[PDB]
């Protein structure tokens, strides 16, 4: 697996569904697809809600069964804990990979919780979080925020990842702005 974890805002923008849920059993491997399936109890829906209403089932999430092909392998302290899951719909099922934003709700900063519930949506239209994985890294557009935190050891806990969003500032220009 060589996928690069996305910024929380990109995770939000690219996902079909964003929910909170408990993981409520051990995963079962499907022998035919070699997809692993996890049962969850959903508690809230923050994206997709408008399209599904209160009729929202969502009981299973799917992921490759091998680590080599980017499978999500669940690792929680509290077996009872709620997780933000940001997932894609494929062939009718909700899918995650190891590069999905999946994390204990209680582990998110207040800024990130605001992002997932209110604000990230503001940026999906115009702005893009652009990667900066190695030294010579370039900003190539006014509509881009450069994710320089990607150079840090723990980049998901970086200032940009954890407290900022890439939003319109002026016509044709996006900037990292404080969520709080």
């Amino acid at each position: 697996c060589t996928c690069v974890p996305p910024h929380p805002q990109t995770a939000f923008c690219n996902s079909d569904l964003v929910i909170r849920a408990k993981f409520v059993g051990t995963p079962e491997v499907n022998q035919t697809t070699l997809y692993q399936r996890y049962e969850i109890k959903m508690t809230k829906m923050y994206k997709g809600f408008q399209a599904l209403g209160d009729a929202a089932d969502i009981r299973f999430v799917y992921t490759p069964a091998m680590e080599s092909v980017c499978g999500y392998f669940h690792r929680s302290h509290n077996r009872s804990e709620e997780f933000l899951i940001a997932g894609k719909l494929q062939d009718g099922l909700l899918h995650i990979t190891t590069c999905s934003f999946v994390a204990p709700w209680n582990s998110l900063s207040l800024a990130q919780r605001r992002g997932f519930t209110k604000t990230y949506t503001v940026g999906c239209e115009e702005c893009t979080v652009f990667p900066c994985l190695s030294i010579p890294c370039k900003l190539q557009s006014g509509t881009h925020c450069l994710w320089t935190d990607q150079l840090l050891q723990g980049s998901e806990k970086g200032f940009q990842s954890r407290h900022l969003a890439c939003l319109p500032r002026e016509p044709g220009l996006c900037t990292w702005q404080s969520l709080r």
